[PDB]
């Protein structure tokens, strides 16, 4: 059995673990031509996230038993012309909890203490923006969180122990009492979250009901002074509202981790803001974090190779 | 009775608390001209940190009975000259514990996340580093603290147990059941702490024994991937020693907010370096913080008017 790498994995481990037990060939930034070449013979495929695998490949790839993404995202992948051959589709979910986490704090506190603008105002010799701006002390202050799951949950918990801070979390599909599990209240409302919250971190699952979910209604009703924070899906924001948003002053700043779509172009509109900051969808990317998707990756394509069923199928009626 | 600000506090309150029993001038950023017009028949005098007080300007205060720094630091008084003239020189510190904690955990995670430099790949359409630089976990990994006061014990108990870090702290005047207290490890010997740490985090009082305790010595010992962060004191790190060990790589990176001397020059040769992030001497300076420190220096300048005898006195023999 051979399998392909289309860009490198987050870890090595994963890539000898496979080359263990399959001729492995990797490839990092393919242009199209590599991959179709690569790919004819190959009985398992390895896709960096976001690098797409298109249709043309798939039909190309003539002993492609199993494809595996990187992450959790798989809308780079024509899953429908997979199941068209019956391939199996395999994700790697839920492995980078803590790094989301402690990403997810460092923007809150960055934005909080306006980190990357105080920054370039003392490389810029402007010290003397002490008597001008201010930082923000994040004790007492409301933090909204939208998706109170395996990240909200965990966010909830550092921000109302540690930081002091009172939360609120939105989450339709969740009890009262887990909210209370991590000393923060539910709210049925997200109206509520929204007119209460100087701190607004999204981590719910992208749904239909979630997709922009936030749009220029909702920044409307947030605060002027509160910040956005999104480290879960880019399409949970409505893109153009939040430039407004900003660029209006319906809400203060903001801090984004995950953009629509993906990769974001050059010319994004957003990064002209100074209050908007950004990181390149690595808050789940640890070496801790890409070590555990590796050798979850590897596993998944070789129980496939040996016929055992791998535990994150995404089209499982193959 | 006559009172001059020379600077405005950091929260009105302590003005309107002074105007509410003496008369206040309030002057910003002055020309010496303006210092020396405005002192002269003036009973108590408020000097916002880092602008100095010199021997003339207290010269020329005829009915000068109290001086209020806004802060910790006294430096920028001519102190020597106070006393002469059996002038009450007064402080303000410890009311910003909460802000300095926040601070330290903003730039900690600020440094881990790599987050000025991940800021500016993305905004100049570098997003694909994400195939060269990686994040770093906090969990698991050492935490150094040098000086297990107020401020220290508070980063140390945060870093522990909410985000899971081995703590060591280095102290000689503390005993080591102050560190248990926190989940920290109190170690005697510093080089032990500098060879283990992946963050080391300066938080002790400026004495003679910590002047400059952080020369080249102590960054060849550290880890050439640990971060230094330093919202101490300037004088506790040999800025050129900082320089060099950023240069050659002793150390990975470094987060400072305090600088020796301050106001830093705009020539500053720290301020080239990317992996070194900075903040104007903010990080005690929320509003809440700010509302404190004005209510203790208007009320210990108001003490000192009516004899009743202030809290923070600096130089307690006149
Ligand atoms: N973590 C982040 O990246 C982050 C988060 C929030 C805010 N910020 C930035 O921080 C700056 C402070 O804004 P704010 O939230 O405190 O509200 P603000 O009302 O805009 O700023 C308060 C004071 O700072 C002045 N100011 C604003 N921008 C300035 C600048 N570039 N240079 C010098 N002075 C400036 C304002 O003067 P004028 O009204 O006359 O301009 C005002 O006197 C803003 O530029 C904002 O974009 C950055
Ligand atoms: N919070 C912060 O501000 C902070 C903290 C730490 C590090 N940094 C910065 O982050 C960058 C990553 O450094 P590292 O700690 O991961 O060790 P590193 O070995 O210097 O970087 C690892 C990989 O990234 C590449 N690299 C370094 N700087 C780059 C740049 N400006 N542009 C594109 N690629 C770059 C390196 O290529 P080459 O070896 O060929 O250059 C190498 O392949 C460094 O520039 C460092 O100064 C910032
Ligand atoms: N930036 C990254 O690198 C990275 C890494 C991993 C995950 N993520 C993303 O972060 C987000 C959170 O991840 P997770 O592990 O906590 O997922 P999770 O499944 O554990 O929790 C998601 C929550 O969303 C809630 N939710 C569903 N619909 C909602 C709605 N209309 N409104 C509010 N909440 C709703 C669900 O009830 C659930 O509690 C996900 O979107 C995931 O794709 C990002
Ligand atoms: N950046 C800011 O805005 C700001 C604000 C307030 C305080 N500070 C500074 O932060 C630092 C910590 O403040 P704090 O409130 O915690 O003071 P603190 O008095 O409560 O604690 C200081 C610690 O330093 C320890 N120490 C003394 N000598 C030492 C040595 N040789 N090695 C290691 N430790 C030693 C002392 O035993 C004490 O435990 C101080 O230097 C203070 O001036 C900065």
């Amino acid at each position: 059995h051979k399998v392909l790498l289309i860009g490198k994995m987050y870890d090595e481990i994963g890539e000898k673990l496979l080359a263990e037990y399959t001729n492995v060939e990797i490839i990092k930034e393919p242009k199209q031509h590599q991959i179709h070449e690569a790919i004819q013979d190959v009985s398992g495929v390895f896709v960096r996230y976001p690098t797409k695998l298109d249709a043309q490949a798939i039909g190309l790839a003539k002993n492609l038993k199993v494809i595996s993404t990187s992450g959790f995202g798989t809308d780079a992948i024509d899953i429908a012309a997979a199941t068209k051959r019956g391939i199996v589709v395999v994700n790697n979910p839920g492995l980078s909890t803590t790094a989301v986490t402690e990403h997810t704090l460092s923007m809150i506190l960055a934005l909080a203490k306006k980190l990357t603008f105080l920054n370039q105002c003392v490389k810029a010799g402007n010290y003397l923006i002490r008597n001008q701006v201010q930082p923000i002390q994040l004790e007492g202050k409301t933090l909204g969180i939208v998706g109170l799951g395996a990240i909200g949950s965990a966010v909830a918990k550092i921000c109302s122990t540690a930081l002091q801070m009172r939360v609120l979390a939105y989450d339709p599909y969740v009890p009262s009492g887990k909210a209370d599990t991590v000393r923060a209240t539910l709210v049925q409302d997200l109206d509520y979250l929204l007119t209460e919250s100087d701190f607004v971190s999204l981590h719910p699952e992208l749904t239909d009901e979630t997709c922009e979910m936030f749009d220029l209604e909702a920044f409307k009703k947030m605060k002027p002074s509160a910040f956005l924070i999104n480290t879960s899906r880019g399409k949970v924001v409505r893109q153009p509202d939040l430039v407004t948003a900003i660029r209006e002053k319906l809400i203060a700043g903001a801090a984004i981790d995950v953009f629509e779509p993906e990769p974001p172009a050059i010319n994004n509109p957003l990064y002209e803001f100074d209050n908007v900051i950004f990181s390149p969808h690595l808050a789940g990317v640890t070496p801790e974090a890409g070590m555990a998707a590796a050798l979850s990756a590897a596993n998944q394509i070789l129980q496939v190779l040996q016929g055992e069923k791998p535990p994150y199928i995404i089209n499982p009626k193959v």
